[PDB]
C-alpha cells in the first residue's frame, strides 16, 4: 500500500513503502528554472500536487562528473592500491548513479518511519549535499539509514533532502545578474526548500518547530551561509526555519567580494567557453548564455572545472556564495564576528586530513617557489607578504605535514604533505574555528575524525570519506555519525540514548572536542596547529 500525505488541504500525493520506511521522492518545491528563468532566483511552484506519485528521485541538478576527480586522483596516487576494498567499493558507488541530470531539478524528498501519522511531530533532519566526489544531488543520499536507526533508538525522525543549483547554474555572478537582483540563486533554492518544509512537513508527521539542517563539504559551507543569511534572520513569516545545525567539513568562506580562483573573472571564462562573445555588453552576454542548450553549458562548466579548477579544487572557489548586499549582506567571517548569525546550537567538525585530496593539483611543485606560485594562483589577490608568512608557518618538513602524524611516510613529492596541510587549514580548519570562537552565546560541539589514520597511504582520513558510513555501509564509525546526530536533532544535545562516549560541549575555557576512531571515541581538545590556523583566521590580506 502506498503511503499518502495531503498538501494544501486537499491534494493527495502517494509515496513508496521501503521496508519499514515510507519514502516520498521527487516533490517539486519551485517552478522549473528553465529558459527565461535560467540563473534567476527560484520562483514559486504554480502547479498542483494532486495525484503526484512521489516514487522516484527527480533528475540531479547539472554538475560535473566525479570521474574527473577520481581519475586524476587515481593517476596521481593509484586509488585501488591505497584505499582498502571495503571503503573503495562504497566510495565509487556514491560517485556513479542512475539518475539523469537536468536543469529541471528543483525537487525534494521525505523519508519517515512507516505508518507515521500527521500528528506525530517528529524532529526533522534536513540534509543539504555538497560532496566533492559524489554524483546525484539528493539521489545519492537516501534517508533510510538515518530513519531506521532513529526507530531502533526510540527517537524517530523525519529525514528531508533538497536539490539546489550548484556551479554557474546556481551562482553565476557578474554585473547583469547583479543588476537583475538574481545573485546567489543556489542559496535561495535551499532557503525556498526550507520554507516548503516549514509550510508542509507537519502533513508528513514532522515538527516544523524542531528542524535541524546539516550537510557536508559544499553542503556544510551552505549551512554556514544559511546561519548568516540576511544577517542571521532565519525567520519566514514570523516562524524560525531551523533550530539547530551540523556542519561536516565546511564553514564560512573567507571572501569579502565576488572573487574566484586565478587571473580572470569566473563569469568571463564560462561565457567564453560557452561560445558567447565577451566583448558584448553585460546584458548581451547573459542573454547569450540564456539561449545556449544545456549540453553547451554543461561542456562549458566541465571546461571551467578542468582548466580553471584543475579538476580538483573545491567548486565554491570558482562559482559559489559571495557577498551581495542582500542574502549575504557582508563578508561571512565578519557577519559571524559581529553576532549577525541565527542563534541556534550546532556541531561542527573535520576529518583529520581535509587537504590531501586537493593537494595533487600542485603535484609538479618540488621547491618553496613552486608552492608560492600555486598559492598565488588560487588566492590571486593575496598580498605577497601574506603568502610568505603562510610558507614560514607551514614548512616543508615532512613529519609536520598531512597525512598528519605519519612521520616521513606519505611524501608523494617533497611538497605534497605541506600543500595538503595548507589547504586543510586554510579552507576547512580555519573556517571551523572562526565560527566556534565567534558564536559564544549558543551551545556548540566539535569533533575531529581520525578513523582512517594509517589505513590509507597518502590520503589519511580524507575529505568526504565519512559519507560512505552515513549513507552506504554502516560499518566503522557509522554509529557515531548516525546516533550522535539523531540525538542532536531530538534534544539539541548529542548524548541521549546513544550508548556511545559522552561528548562534552565545546567551551571557550576548555575547548573540548570529540576524537572519533574506527570503533571507539575519546575526548580531546581543539589545540593543534594554533599559530598556523589562527593566521588563516585573521589575515584578511590573504583573501581575494
Ligand atoms: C606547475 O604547473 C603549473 C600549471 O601548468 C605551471 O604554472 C603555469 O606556468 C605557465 C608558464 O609560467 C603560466 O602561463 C601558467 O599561467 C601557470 N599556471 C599556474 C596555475 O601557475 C607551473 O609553472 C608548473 N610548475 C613547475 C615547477 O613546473
Ligand atoms: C540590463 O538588465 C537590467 C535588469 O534586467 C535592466 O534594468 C537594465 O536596464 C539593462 N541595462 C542595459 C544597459 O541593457
Ligand atoms: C492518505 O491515505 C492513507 C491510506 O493509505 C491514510 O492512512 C492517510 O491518512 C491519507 N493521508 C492523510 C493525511 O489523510
Amino acid at each position: 500500500q502506498a503511503p499518502t500525505a495531503v498538501l494544501n488541504g486537499n491534494e493527495v500525493i502517494s509515496g513508496v513503502l521501503e521496508g519499514k520506511v515510507d519514502t516520498f521522492k521527487g516533490i517539486p518545491f519551485a517552478d522549473p528554472p528553465l529558459n527565461d528563468l535560467r540563473f534567476k532566483h527560484p520562483q514559486p511552484f504554480t502547479g498542483s500536487y494532486q495525484g503526484l506519485k512521489a516514487n522516484d528521485f527527480s533528475p540531479a541538478c547539472m554538475q560535473l562528473d566525479p570521474g574527473n576527480s577520481l581519475t586524476l586522483l587515481d593517476k596521481a596516487l593509484g586509488l585501488a592500491k591505497v584505499i582498502p576494498e571495503e571503503f573503495r567499493g562504497p566510495l565509487y558507488d556514491m560517485a556513479k548513479g542512475t539518475v539523469s541530470m537536468n536543469e529541471d531539478c528543483l525537487y525534494l524528498n521525505v523519508f519517515r518511519p512507516a505508518g507515521t501519522k500527521p500528528d506525530a511531530k517528529l524532529p526533522v533532519m534536513v540534509w543539504i549535499y555538497g560532496g566533492a566526489f559524489v554524483y546525484g544531488s539528493s539521489a545519492a543520499y537516501p534517508g533510510n539509514s538515518y530513519v531506521k536507526e532513529s526507530i531502533n533508538m526510540g527517537q524517530p525522525v523525519v529525514f528531508v533532502s533538497i536539490n539546489y543549483r550548484t556551479g554557474p547554474f546556481g551562482f553565476l555572478g557578474g554585473d547583469a545578474i547583479t543588476a537583475e537582483g538574481n545573485t546567489n540563486a543556489g542559496l535561495h533554492d535551499q532557503r525556498k526548500g526550507l520554507e516548503w518544509v516549514s509550510d508542509n512537513i507537519a502533513n508528513f508527521g514532522g515538527d516544523p518547530d524542531k528542524v535541524m539542517i546539516f550537510g557536508e563539504s559544499a553542503g556544510a559551507m551552505s549551512v554556514a551561509h544559511q546561519l548568516i543569511a540576511y544577517g542571521g534572520d532565519n525567520t519566514y513569516n514570523g516562524k524560525k526555519l531551523f533550530h539547530s545545525a551540523i556542519l561536516q567539513s565546511g564553514g564560512p568562506l573567507p571572501y569579502h567580494d565576488s572573487s574566484s580562483v586565478g587571473p580572470d573573472i569566473s563569469y568571463n571564462r564560462f561565457a567564453q567557453y560557452a561560445g558567447c562573445d565577451t566583448s558584448a555588453s553585460a546584458n548581451d552576454t547573459l542573454e547569450c548564455l540564456r539561449s545556449k542548450s544545456s549540453s553547451v553549458l554543461h561542456d562549458a562548466q566541465n571546461s571551467y572545472d578542468l582548466k580553471d579548477l584543475f579538476g580538483l579544487l573545491p567548486q565554491f572557489l570558482g562559482f559559489g556564495p559571495r557577498p551581495d548586499g542582500n542574502i549575504i549582506p557582508d563578508a561571512a567571517y565578519e557577519l559571524f564576528r559581529s553576532g549577525r548569525y541565527a542563534k541556534v546550537p550546532y556541531i561542527s567538525g573535520n576529518q583529520e586530513d581535509e587537504g590531501t585530496a586537493f593537494a595533487p593539483v600542485a603535484l609538479n611543485a618540488t621547491t618553496t617557489p613552486h608552492v608560492k606560485k600555486w598559492l598565488q594562483y588560487i588566492f590571486y589577490d593575496a598580498s605577497e607578504a601574506s603568502i610568505d608568512r603562510v610558507l614560514s608557518l607551514y614548512p616543508q618538513t615532512l613529519s609536520v605535514g598531512s597525512p598528519f602524524r605519519t612521520g616521513i611516510l606519505n611524501a608523494l613529492t617533497p611538497q605534497f604533505k605541506r600543500v595538503a596541510a595548507i589547504l586543510s587549514d586554510m579552507l576547512f580548519q580555519s573556517p571551523r574555528r572562526v565560527m566556534l570562537s565567534a558564536t559564544k552565546d549558543v551551545n556548540r560541539w566539535t569533533y575531529l575524525s581520525t578513523h582512517l589514520h594509517n589505513l590509507v597511504p597518502f590520503l589519511g582520513t580524507f575529505h568526504g570519506n565519512e559519507l560512505i558510513f552515513q549513507f552506504n555501509v554502516n560499518i566503522g564509525p557509522a554509529n557515531s555519525y548516525l546516533r550522535y546526530f539523531i540525538s542532536f536533532a531530538n534534544h539539541h544535545d548529542p548524548n541521549v540514548g546513544t550508548n556511545l562516549l559522552q561528548w562534552d560541549q565545546y567551551t571557550d575555557e576548555g575547548k573540548e572536542m570529540l576524537e572519533i576512531h574506527m570503533t571507539d571515541n575519546v575526548m580531546r581538545t581543539d589545540d593543534y596547529r594554533i599559530e598556523g590556523i589562527s593566521n588563516f583566521e585573521t589575515d584578511v590580506n590573504l583573501y581575494g
